[PDB]
């Protein structure tokens, strides 16, 4: 069964890898072709627009940042996944996008008789490439069932929360705490550096002390390795932060989340959008 | 036989687990009514130090605050260091600061005695599991005699030598608790207030990457209606308040900082003894 992917970013890119090594065969587009090219050598098809996708596969998978992807892959006259659905058609997006837009997505979708699941995940490209990513579906649950089987391809854990916009408003909270845990692991080791600390003695600590979390593991695998990449840009963490922002009530106060918001935003600034969400770490230090 | 000093929320489960051992346990409290449930499992009451050194030559510690370190270690002729033979060990489980750290090692070397620097991370859940971590400095040989006895409540050892060098990696593990407790329940007080269920949170939050060990922490609170998580206001501000003195002149730690000041500002509200977790009604 063919198998259509829209989006051949970092994310994409691996979830494509994995969808591949299972022996599913999958067409690819991508804005940006060269980043296709390696998926190709290993089995993928090229399609140069969403027609030509639309036209071999009958459930596709997105995997995009930012509003403006959401605007052209989905609603450009004729050219657009709403121009070339099918009757019967499932769209898998596993972008992290306003619940709001999701919701309305939903909407166009049925209106087409179409099927849209929101399947926002988390666990990074290495968690891609494993084939163990958190999935939270929303969506109808007869299209649920149907690419159920293929989420399994590369999710170990899927939470199905039926209600149209409650996986991203679930998404967006879950990468809050990834936002506030990673600016807390950062500025703790880089205090154990200056106070003389060695990585090895830390990174025994904090992974088996219940300062632990999966962001700290980022933090200090960034560390030990001399600056490896996190494969999450400030661009991506910073989208995912003013979604949550947009969300914050008027009536209470919230600062640590406030203060990641303000925090990523200022490295963002000063590192510039395609580098590291763990550059933190250098302008912490200024 | 080992003598147990502190019978707190932490000292009574890494005991209640040494008496599931089989282990001889000689136990001493401040407050004796806490000891009354640790003699039904069979611990036996040391109405003294004296009383404990002449049991035990090998002695945990297991307090909170530095006003206890000097009644316990620093009485004259009562408190530790007068007590202590030629040979006996002091494996201290609490979290105080690492200069006191260094001045045990220090004091408890001039008495032919190892102070065993053991600060450790589980909570009561992790001590009645067996399965704390443990951060360990002090002299080799004293460290060698007194593994086995760790193996009974620890999962994970690490061994720094370095005097002082388990205080500071455990005030800084405690302050990147702090950090994700504070935010494990700012997350929660806003998915509440967006309409969704606990249920749904706890399955994403646990298994999506902004888990933690304190987001676990902050949801069996709430998942529970409030069931203790076993840390005090008090304990918790204790550990961020050795993380502020350790701040340089020169450099911000915002999130840090924010950690020192809000909890801070929940035990003010909430209460010396109130759960760490008293954040969540502050934030209502
Ligand atoms: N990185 C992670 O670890 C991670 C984990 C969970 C969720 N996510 C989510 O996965 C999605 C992708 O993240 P990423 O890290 O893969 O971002 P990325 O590496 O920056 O790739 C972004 C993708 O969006 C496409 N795109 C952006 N603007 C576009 C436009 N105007 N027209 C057409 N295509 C456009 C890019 O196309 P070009 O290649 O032509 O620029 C690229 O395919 C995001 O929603 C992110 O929140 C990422
Ligand atoms: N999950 C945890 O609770 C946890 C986990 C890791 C580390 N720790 C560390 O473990 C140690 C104990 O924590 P806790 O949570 O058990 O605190 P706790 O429940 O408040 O017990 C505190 C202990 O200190 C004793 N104490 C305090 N001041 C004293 C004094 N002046 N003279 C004599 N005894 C005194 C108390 O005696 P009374 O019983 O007479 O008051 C009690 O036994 C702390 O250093 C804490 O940082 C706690
Ligand atoms: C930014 C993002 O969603 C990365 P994650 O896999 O959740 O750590
Ligand atoms: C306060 C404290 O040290 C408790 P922990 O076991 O590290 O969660």
């Amino acid at each position: 069964r063919v198998v259509g992917f829209i989006g051949l970013g970092r994310m994409g890119q691996a979830i494509c890898r994995r969808l591949l090594a299972s022996q599913m065969p999958v067409h690819v587009h991508n804005r940006s072709r060269e980043k296709a090219d390696d998926l190709i050598r290993q089995g993928a098809v090229w399609a140069p627009d969403i027609v030509a996708l639309t036209r071999a596969a009958r459930v596709l998978f997105v995997c995009t940042a930012g509003s403006e992807a959401v605007q052209d892959f989905y609603h450009a006259p004729d050219r657009g996944l709403l121009a070339c659905l099918e009757v019967g058609d499932i769209v898998v997006d596993l972008s992290t996008i306003a619940p709001e837009t999701a919701e309305g997505l939903h909407a166009a979708f049925a209106q087409q008789g179409a099927d849209y699941i929101e399947c926002p995940v988390s666990g990074g490209v290495e968690g891609a490439l494993a084939g163990i990513l958190s999935a939270i579906v929303s969506g109808r649950p007869e299209a649920y069932g149907l690419i159920r089987p293929l989420l399994e391809v590369f999710c170990a854990t899927v939470t199905y929360v039926p209600e149209p916009g409650k996986a991203q408003r679930l998404k967006i909270l879950n990468n809050l705490a990834e936002s506030i845990n990673l600016a807390g692991a950062i500025e703790v080791i880089s205090q154990g550096l200056s106070q003389g600390l060695d990585l090895k003695s830390m990174a025994d600590v904090f992974t088996s002390c219940r300062g632990r979390s999966a962001y700290m593991d980022v933090a200090l695998g960034y560390a030990l390795s001399g600056g490896a990449s996190s494969n999450v840009s400030l661009g991506v963490r910073c989208k995912d932060l003013e979604l949550a922002r947009r969300r914050l009530p008027q009536d209470q106060s919230y600062p640590f989340s406030t203060l990641a918001m303000t925090t990523f935003d200022t490295v963002r600034q000063a590192c510039g959008e395609e580098s590291d969400q763990c550059q933190y770490f250098s302008v912490l230090s200024h």
